[PDB]
């Protein structure tokens, strides 16, 4: 249930996502997840639960209920906080929320680095995002520098295009290569191109959003829903597995690690229960097939960065 990354650390193959989850419920949710079987929780920064995330994690260590070491807890950097004299800060203060000494991974968030102060998103008055000098090569080297000091166990890198991984890959000096890139990717964004670049440079992807995100703040009526999908749903029903089990077992199947996220606890015991199944090779090229290149997770107030992944093909 776990996939070897290239620093000789463990991942296992099944997270939980925290983004959106109210920092009123996120604890529960995570002492559920811990208890039913999760031991990989993807978290952010920019998420704004990481102390409640932290409180679940913590109490189930007390309780005894699981080791660190058994765990994989995985944050982000904002783009915020991209300068070299940043990075360090930004770990320490994503650790003292976790009440966690190190992380497993520690990931470049976005590949676009944006003005630093205490908004998120900081814009112009014309609602472009003010972006700051940094590139991605000394964001690397910074991050290098918290495997060094013991903070992170590994890094990564999350939403690069495959130039901006092999512009790290090329990087001169190049001292840990990024473990994963953690991406979208879903039926209707399948992300070939950029799933076989990485998996050829021995880079582990991760899956985000493989359920659609339905609770993305920006949805639309007019979105397509994958969970609605009927020809989705044939393939659930043929396994009696639910929708979702399907959606989160098709990345596990292409060797992607996947990370749903939930706040209700049925729905975080359900989403772990798909170890017990496989999808047929049919299924899978069947799953492929329904590529739409639709994306969800992006931003219009982003587009005009220098380092804006999305231009590019892949
Ligand atoms: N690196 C990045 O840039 C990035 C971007 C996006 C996401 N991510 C990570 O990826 C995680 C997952 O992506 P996501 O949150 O965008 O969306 P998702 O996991 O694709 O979708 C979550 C939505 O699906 C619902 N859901 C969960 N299990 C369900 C089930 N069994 N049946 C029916 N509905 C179900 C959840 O509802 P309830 O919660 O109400 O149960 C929530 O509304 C995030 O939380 C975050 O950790 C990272
Ligand atoms: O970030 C998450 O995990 C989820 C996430 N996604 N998005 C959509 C985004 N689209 C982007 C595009 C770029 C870009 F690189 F393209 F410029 C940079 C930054 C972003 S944020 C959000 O706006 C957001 C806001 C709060 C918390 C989480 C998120």
């Amino acid at each position: 249930s776990r996939i070897l990354l290239n620093n000789g650390a463990k991942m296992p193959i099944l997270g939980l996502g925290t983004w959106k989850s109210p920092p009123g419920q996120v604890t529960e949710a995570v002492k559920v997840a811990i208890d039913v079987g999760y031991r990989h929780i993807d978290c952010a920064h920019v998420y704004q639960n990481e102390n409640e995330v932290g409180v679940a994690i913590q109490e189930k260590l007390r309780e005894q209920v699981v080791k660190r070491e058994e765990l994989f807890i995985v944050s982000k950097l904002w783009c915020t906080y991209h300068e070299k004299g940043l990075v360090k800060g930004a770990c320490q203060k994503t650790l003292s929320d976790l009440k966690l000494d190190y992380l497993d991974l520690y990931l470049i968030h976005w590949p676009t680095g944006f003005k630093p102060g205490k908004e998120f998103f900081p814009l112009d008055e014309s609602g472009n995002v003010v972006p700051s000098d940094t590139n991605i090569l000394d964001t690397w080297a910074a991050m290098e520098e918290l495997v060094d000091e013991g903070l992170v166990k590994a890094i990564g890198i999350s939403n690069f295009n495959h130039l901006q991984v092999e512009m790290i890959l090329n990087k001169p000096g190049l001292k840990y290569k990024p473990a994963v890139n953690q991406i979208e990717c879903h039926p209707y964004l399948t992300q070939e191109k950029l799933i076989q670049y990485c998996q050829s440079k021995g880079i582990v992807v991760t899956a985000y959003s493989p359920l659609g995100s339905p609770d993305r703040p920006w949805a639309k009526p007019e979105d397509p829903s994958l969970l609605e999908d009927p020809r989705i749903k044939a393939i659930a029903a043929k396994h009696n597995k639910t929708t979702a089990q399907v959606l989160i077992r098709f990345p596990m199947q292409r060797n992607l690690v996947v990370i749903p996220k939930s706040v209700t606890p049925e729905r975080i015991a359900e989403n772990f229960k798909v170890f017990d199944f496989e999808l047929s090779s049919q299924d899978m090229t069947t799953l492929l097939s329904y590529n739409r290149n639709w994306r969800v997770c992006a931003l219009l107030s982003c587009t005009s960065h220098k380092d804006y992944p999305f231009h590019e093909e892949f």
